């Protein structure tokens, strides 16, 4: 499956619910709820190289990384990391983040393309899951 194209989002549950159990405080929770409401994401895949960007009015976030090796970027809540993405299966990969400096809740996101074409995003945070889906452009 090859995840390149533009994706725009149809579904998003539990997003405040994320940001709210990592201390994010209430005004910070409504202005990324807004710009979260209207993104756009952009991915190149090539084999297990991939950019993605994700563009709202409050940000651009592009990342590079490849399949099994550490690169850098950042927790859903704004927090440095280092991040290593693994396939679980041909249409999903997870990617696990230790932050760079300090302690923090165990955060997480996964990506699935499927059969039927939707990319799925979860973003965990211990216990809380959100999930976003998209469809292609
Ligand atoms: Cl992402
Ligand atoms: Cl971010």
């Amino acid at each position: 499956p090859n995840f390149s194209g533009n994706w725009k989002i149809i579904r998003s549950e539990n997003f405040e619910e994320l940001l709210k159990v990592l201390g994010v405080n209430v005004m910070l929770r409504k202005i990324e709820v807004a710009a979260a409401s209207k993104p756009a994401v952009e991915i190149k895949q090539e084999g297990d190289t991939f950019y993605i960007k994700t563009s709202t009015t409050v940000r651009t976030t592009e990342i590079n990384f490849k399949v099994g090796e550490e690169f850098e970027e950042q927790t859903v809540d704004g927090r440095p990391c280092k991040s290593l993405v693994k396939w679980e299966s041909e249409n999903k990969m997870v990617c696990e983040q230790k932050l760079l400096k300090g302690e923090g809740p165990k955060t997480s996101w996964t990506l699935e393309l499927t059969n039927d074409g939707e990319l799925i995003l979860t973003m965990t945070a211990d216990d809380v899951v959100c999930t976003k889906v998209y469809v292609r452009e």
